[PDB]
C-alpha cells in the first residue's frame, strides 16, 4: 500500500486516459493494479467496474460496483452502472431498486443533474413495459 | 509507457515481493500492470507468467513466457518455465523439447549453474521414461 507515492494519481489519469481511448482491457489491467496499491479507493473500482461493462463483462462489472459501494456507500454511481448491467442481463426488477438507491442517494443535488435524468428515464422505460 | 518514471522498479519491488510472500492474484494484477508501462520489458513477462503457473493457471503462464521469449530471445528462463508447465500438462515431448534450448541458451555460463542442474535433471526425469 505505501510503498508507494500519488504515483497512484498518475496511474489513475494513466488509466482513465485508456478508458476515455477504448483501451478498456489496458485500462483494466491498471486499474486492476491500483485496486490492490489502495483497496480503500473507489474510483478504482468505479473505474474497473468501467472498463468490465465497456467489455460487456456484466457480471464482472456488478461485482466490481459492489466491492467499491462498500468503500463509499453515499455514491450515486454506484447502484446506478449496476442498474445498467442489469439490464443488460435482463433484470428490471433489481435494475429498478438500484436506481431507486441512486436516485435517493443524489437527492436532488445539482451536480447529478444529467445522472437524474438518466436516472429517472431509466425507471420511466422500466415503468411503461412494466405497467401493463 | 512514458508519462511514468522508473517507478517501474518501485512497482516490480512490489509485485516480486508479493509473489515471495505468496500473494500470487495480487502479485498478478501488479505485474500484468508493468506488462502495459513497458511492454518490451521481459522482467515483467517472467514475472506474471511466474504467478499464473504458482496458481495452476499452466496455459496462461505458457502465453507470458511466450511473449516475454520475444522480448529476450536469449533468456533460459522462458523456456525452462514453460517446460515446467508443459510437464504439468503431461506433455513431455514439448516440455523437452524447451528444456533443450533453454539448455542451449544457457551454454554452460556458471551463472545458471543451478538452472543447469535443474535441466539436466528434468531430462534425465524424461530420458530415463521415454527409454523403454
Amino acid at each position: 500500500n505505501e510503498i508507494s507515492s500519488d504515483t497512484l494519481e498518475q496511474l489513475y489519469s494513466l488509466a482513465f486516459n485508456q478508458y476515455q481511448s477504448g483501451k478498456y482491457e489496458d485500462a483494466h489491467k491498471v486499474f486492476q493494479a491500483l485496486c490492490v496499491l489502495d483497496h480503500y479507493d473507489s474510483r478504482f473500482f468505479l473505474g474497473l467496474g468501467a472498463c468490465r461493462q465497456a467489455m460487456g463483462q456484466y457480471d464482472l462489472a456488478i461485482h466490481s460496483y459492489e466491492e467499491g459501494a462498500v468503500m463509499d456507500i453515499k455514491e450515486p454511481r454506484f447502484p446506478f452502472h449496476a442498474a445498467e448491467c442489469l439490464l443488460q442481463k435482463g433484470e428490471l426488477a433489481e435494475a429498478e431498486s438500484g436506481l431507486f438507491l441512486a436516485q435517493e442517494l443524489i437527492a436532488n443535488k445539482p451536480e447529478f443533474k444529467e445522472l437524474s435524468t438518466r436516472v429517472s428515464s431509466m425507471l420511466e422505460a422500466i415503468k411503461l413495459k412494466k405497467e401493463m
